[PDB]
């Protein structure tokens, strides 16, 4: 019930058909009207953490609510574990201070336990993390958690469904009227 919002959905369908894919996602992000779950899934799967966070930023901030807090924490925790698994402690300690320290103030003992992982030979020595397989398996299990959190978050609840539109909607509307 907003022309600005109706136009965004019409434009998003034109861009998709035109295959201007980067523009599709920038419009979703910058407008905030539609969160593409299919896009987010692919991005999490390919470990493109910078784009995952930039995209999320168009819909939520890290401290907006408890769901938003856990979404960002889960992603940074995975980014961290992956640096540990590749035996890159300088990178893992860089992620801990720059990305995970923000949540230390909330659960302090959790942060201490996550920090302790840097000293283990293999982080699977920790009871909770013994079940972590490879990075492909880990990303899949976290994505299932991420998906639950987005669906249960009030800031995202009304932004997961794209309207049912006839193909070339914007093409057919401008052609008839611009005459």
């Amino acid at each position: 019930g907003s022309l600005s919002r109706e136009l965004v959905f019409l434009i998003l369908q034109f861009l998709d058909e035109e295959k201007f894919k980067e523009t599709v996602h920038k419009l979703e992000q910058e407008s905030g009207f539609f969160f593409n779950m299919k896009y987010f899934e692919d991005e999490v799967h390919n470990g493109n953490w910078d784009e995952v966070e930039k995209y999320l930023s168009g819909f939520t901030k890290v401290d907006d609510n408890r769901y938003s807090m856990k979404i960002f924490f889960e992603i940074r925790k995975q980014k961290y574990l992956e640096a540990l698994d590749k035996h890159d402690r300088p990178k893992a300690v860089d992620i801990l201070v720059k990305d995970l320290k923000v949540f230390s103030t909330f659960n302090e003992e959790l942060f201490k336990e996550i920090t302790q992982l840097l000293t283990l030979e293999n982080f699977r020595e920790n009871e909770q993390l013994s079940k972590y397989g490879d990075t492909k398996s880990a990303r899949a299990i976290m994505l299932v958690e991420l998906k639950k959190l987005i669906e249960a978050n009030p800031l995202f609840r009304d932004k997961l469904q794209f309207p049912t539109l006839r193909n070339s909607r914007l093409r057919t509307l401008i052609n008839q009227s611009l005459n």
